[PDB]
């Protein structure tokens, strides 16, 4: 039988599930170390590695991609569990090695193809503490082609009043995600700082591992499909937004949780943020 991930109704997925929109012919990019295409609850459309020693982007080391991508869009069906939008395009861009780790220049060729190949929304769950113009330009050039692009705030925990968002989180073309529990309350670990956009779940977030299996993690990375997820979504519903009018209404209709700072502007809510 198949069960539904609490984070995926703490945004109000099952509202759009039920009005018949699930992310349909919405290509979505997983930036990360590759989507174990074999696993029974997943449909991987496409993609490419740009890890030298691991070409194979259908295979995944880590589970770090697999587990990002089922929260995505793992199937509706009769197993496992459920994605924000079921039914959106995947596509594995490895760009991460099986330690979980890669190199901006992996990276940056990840987001190249994106463009490239006219992807919709571009999940990034990583991130460095240190900047690099190269990433800066590839990633607002990402943008201003019309990807969506969210990425996780980091894991790094708060630290006075100096932020702690990481890259390329901290670049203000980009969705900056931190990680609530089940009760909206921030977790410790999330990163905090004036560049923090949103909030999804990010505290024992089940979903899609490696070898047709099934298990929890934490951080600011399981928050993020939360809000790719909810990108598709909406696009699915309203095909004509742009990846800025998309961005502002996850944002501006989000569930307000407290300081900014800690929390930006709160609670993704996907049922508002694609109201007619
Ligand atoms: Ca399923
Ligand atoms: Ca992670």
């Amino acid at each position: 039988a198949q069960s539904v991930p609490y984070g995926i109704s703490q945004i109000k997925a099952p509202a759009l599930h039920s009005q018949g929109y699930t992310g349909s012919n919405v290509k979505v990019a997983v930036i990360d170390s590759g989507i174990d295409s074999s696993h029974p609850d997943l449909n991987v459309r496409g993609g490419a590695s740009f890890v030298p020693s691991e070409t194979n982007p259908y295979q995944d080391g880590s589970s770090h991609g697999t587990h990002v991508a089922g929260t995505i869009a793992a199937l509706n069906n009769s197993i496992g569990v459920l994605g924000v939008a079921p039914s959106a395009s995947l596509y594995a861009v490895k760009v991460l090695d099986s330690t979980g780790s890669g190199q901006y220049s992996w990276i940056i060729n990840g987001i190249e193809w994106a463009i490239s190949n006219n992807m919709d929304v571009i999940n990034m769950s990583l991130g460095g503490p240190s900047g690099s113009t190269a990433l800066k330009t590839v990633v607002d050039k990402a943008v201003s082609s019309g990807i969506v692009v969210a990425a996780a705030a980091g894991n790094e925990g708060s630290s006075g009043s100096s932020s702690t968002v990481g890259y390329p989180a901290k670049y203000p073309s980009t969705i900056a995600v931190g990680a609530v529990n089940s009760s909206n309350q921030r977790a410790s670990f999330s990163s905090a700082g004036s560049e923090l956009d949103v909030m999804a779940p990010g505290v024992s977030i089940q979903s899609t591992l490696p070898g047709g299996t099934y298990g929890a993690y934490n951080g600011t990375c399981m928050a993020t499909p939360h809000v790719a997820g909810a990108a598709a979504l909406i696009l699915s519903k309203h095909p004509t937004w742009t990846n800025a009018q998309v961005r502002d209404r996850l944002e501006s209709t989000a569930t307000y949780l407290g300081n900014s700072f800690y929390y930006g502007k709160g609670l993704i809510n996907v049922q508002a943020a694609a109201q007619s």
